[PDB]
């Protein structure tokens, strides 16, 4: 995909319903919501977070909190099956000894969208970014370092993980409005697991 990237596709497959049952059970703790940005606009994808870190937006400035600001309470823990599939995705894409404290979890509903972006959040960039797709699929589209630079449009179908970190690491990427349609194990949207080392 780029130097420190690859998309190991359907990687997750065996592991997607234990994943989707256990993305329930964290949000029966900490329900999605649809986070506004520093801007004061409310985002298409719905959110919410595991691990001990969890990723936020805030009046003026994204940060990450071990508290839900909408519950008041610590996020969920790390789910066993997120741990395993992304210490073996990260292995597998060459980045043995990630050890994420954070786990972002996106939903997108039929036409939500993730704006071009940089995971700009996190102060130590030796560690990769895990994402796992999982339901409808969503075409992602990876850049450069620049907000300018050329865009790559990749379809991402459910079981996708794709990671990227070293060279990569702060590339721009984003998910285009997501199509309408179906999917067996999440019905009508599409999820995403976004793993990362948040803290030091
Ligand atoms: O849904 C995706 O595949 C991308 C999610 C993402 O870029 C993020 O959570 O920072
Ligand atoms: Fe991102």
């Amino acid at each position: 995909l780029a130097a420190g990237a690859v998309i190991l596709r359907r990687f997750a497959f065996n592991a997607a319903e234990q994943l989707i049952r256990d993305i329930n059970d964290v949000a029966s703790q900490s329900p999605f919501r649809q986070m506004v940005t520093p801007g004061g606009y409310t985002m298409s994808v719905a959110m919410t977070n595991c691990g001990h870190l969890g990723w936020t937006t805030h009046r003026q400035g994204y940060l990450y909190s071990p508290i839900d600001p909408q519950t008041n309470k610590p996020w969920p823990a790390m789910p066993q099956s997120f741990h395993n599939l992304c210490q073996r995705a990260a292995t597998a894409a060459g980045y043995p000894d990630f050890q994420p404290d954070a786990c972002l979890i996106n939903r997108y509903a039929p036409g939500a969208k993730l704006s071009l972006h940089q995971d700009k959040d996190e102060p130590d960039l030796r560690a990769p970014i895990v994402s796992v797709s999982l339901g409808l699929p969503a075409i992602f589209q990876f850049g450069g370092l620049k907000r300018n630079d050329p865009l790559k449009r990749l379809l991402l179908e459910h079981g996708d993980v794709v990671v990227w970190g070293g060279e990569s690491r702060l590339f721009y990427h984003g998910i285009q409005p997501l199509k309408a349609g179906f999917h067996p194990l999440t019905i009508d949207c599409r999820y995403n697991l976004t793993f990362r080392q948040a803290g030091k």
